[PDB]
């Protein structure tokens, strides 16, 4: 329909998509070989609630996130799959990863010291996977001696339990082999290293999405398909042997139409004026909504499977598109920012290119204004208003 | 403190320069001339419910919002203030803006009369201003003899209420005092037109931010600031001395530090090496957050009043910086993104000149996985986190 309940500019993440392309990274690992979804950022911009709940279903091992309230968040929404906190959890929020039982990035004793003493006070086992810093220069340990100490250490603490161990690969989307191969050398011989000490760690893992599809040895015991799971991949050098298909498509509607005379100015600064008769479309999706006013002259988007121009500056709430080419516009005809549009698509890929970055940024950039409406097998199952 | 109940990576809002900046604009226009506080975009990434709840306080006239979600958001936290939406609510939708006596922009008569309809049936009235399009070719009437002939029809439907009536700049910012009496003057034409007729409206407005500080001629019945309550300028070109409070620090803290030697990676791509002898510390804020990737390995933080630049690649979650230079760094150690820090500034617009956009932007992308936390008089008043 034109217009309904939820506003005009909006999200549609297709579930039944997100939930194909993990069933195509089941294909490419053995079947052995664990998988956790990272679903950090909001589950890419698509919602995490809904994105978990469904990945839940279809089976899978362990989510990835960020921050301890992306952890959180999902536990509150009755997710029991068991999740994982890449990043620092501060000693003063550590009673409820211990409470909801979240598993946490360690590379340092004296943070897991200050864990086990958490885990111990309320009676539970603290599940940890300990950072490596192969190269990528981030997070984890960078001395490989300390390592081996701290890390039998936390073996012998009972508060814990050492379930996990992972790496990071700092230049798998720019296909760089020979450092991909010399992180993962490095990676494997501090294993060895602690395998010679009696130390068998159950989860192994290193690869994310780029490794996944080129470094067949990098899938070890886990692997950590991310973007790839919302039908991108990280970069142009990756193989994409995997079938993917469109999970995210950024819509919005036709709100106002002007039949306006040559010589007409539009936007702020004037920066655009018309060089004929033009039917001027205005819609209300702006900068605010996760539209980057880079755009501002310099993209199309689609609508009735025609490209229309941006003309004039885009602003905080809308932006205006030239529809003068296109037969048949109506009030409330949809309008695709990202997305495909019969037998036409301006994909998430192309509109990272035009300004420069990746996928991951571009969906990242969906603001809280911008409701996710969700479908499953073609037909709407929920909504999610973050202004509520 | 180092760490607390809140993310490490946060939004400190001051509510009472909020408030001092709203008071700047009451020096500057009369006391017989309103002001429509402007708080679109979840108050420019400040959180529109704590912002409308000080400034109503503050004895503010209206309040102006973007969309409808925006409007029925503020209702719904008790707000009594009288708010304008600015955008267009579907006909799907008009049963509630009626239900919560929202002011709603029209300029055309099919709207109207639709709006009148569910005004009559719940034996309302429906107050609304009329948006004229007097050079921003964005929205509004562009004919002036079809706007006067259904602002008449308007005037005899009995189910709407004709409060205002109001236009907007193209290039206030941009300093072109004649475009802006060219703007002012057709206008102040219509209203001499429609006075002639018999018709008067209560609240005549134009001015947004950057009109207010230059045009006084524009101030006329009320007046629209938005940007300008938030610490940041509307033009680079603006007269008038005002004193501009920060009212937003975007901040995060220290994670993990660690000695490196020359010849060390940071960062994906190997995009950055170490020219020296090293100590880098690794901050738990990325793109996601809404730290444009385009910083990376171009813009400095400050950390104890001291710039440190972004070293390597902005990953979606965290980033690098170099703190060498910087003496007795410690984990939870506050560094600023956006914000004062003792005696220095790495205010928004510096950010916005950076990646070549405008505050607005800047602050628009700051991402609900980004808490705010809220201050008034030096005390932490509260705090709001999307994730809950």
């Amino acid at each position: 329909v034109k217009f309904d309940g939820v506003r005009p500019t909006r999200v549609e993440v297709y579930l039944d998509a997100i939930t194909h392309n993990f069933r195509e990274i089941k294909k490419i690992v053995g079947k052995n070989v664990k998988i956790m979804a990272v679903i950090k950022g909001d589950a890419y911009g698509h919602g995490a609630s809904y994105v978990a709940k469904f990945l839940e279903k279809e089976g899978v091992d362990y989510f990835g996130v960020a921050t301890t309230e992306e952890a959180l968040e999902l536990r509150e929404k009755g997710i029991k799959t068991p999740i994982l906190i890449f990043g620092y959890t501060p000693p003063t929020q550590l009673r409820q990863i211990v409470k909801h039982d979240l598993t946490q990035t360690v590379y340092d004793i004296k943070y897991a010291k200050e864990l086990e003493k958490e885990s111990l006070k309320q009676n539970k086992r603290a599940k940890v996977h300990i950072k490596i810093d192969t190269g990528l220069g981030r997070i984890g340990y960078i001395d490989f001696d300390l390592a081996q100490k701290e890390i039998l250490e936390m073996a012998n603490m009972r508060g814990l339990i050492l379930e996990g161990i992972y790496s990071h690969f700092a230049a798998a989307s720019e296909d760089d082999r020979d450092y991909c191969k010399e992180q993962f050398d490095k990676f494997m011989n501090l294993i060895s290293s602690l395998e010679k000490k009696r130390l068998k760690i159950p989860l192994k893992h290193i690869a994310n999405a780029a490794a996944i599809l080129n470094l067949n040895y990098s899938h070890l015991d886990m692997v950590r398909p991310g973007i790839i799971l919302f039908g991108a991949y990280p970069s142009k050098r990756v193989e994409r042997k995997v079938e993917l298909r469109e999970t995210l498509r950024f819509t919005t509607r036709v709100v106002h139409l002007k039949d306006v005379p040559a010589g007409f100015f539009i936007g702020y600064g004037k920066s655009f004026v018309t060089k004929r008769k033009s039917v001027i479309a205005t819609i209300p999706v702006g900068y605010a909504d996760g539209l980057d006013r880079r755009l501002s002259n310099n993209y199309k988007l689609l609508l009735k499977g025609k490209y229309v121009p941006i003309v004039g500056r885009v602003c905080m709430d809308q932006c205006m598109i030239d529809v003068t080419d296109v037969e048949g516009v109506e009030i409330g005809d949809e309008v695709v920012i990202i997305g495909t549009q019969n037998n036409e698509t301006v994909s998430v890929e192309s509109m990272a290119d035009k300004i420069e970055t990746i996928p991951q940024e571009v969906f990242s950039r969906i603001s809280r204004r911008v409701p996710r409406v969700y479908f499953y097998d073609g037909i709407k199952i929920g909504e999610v208003n973050y202004l509520k």
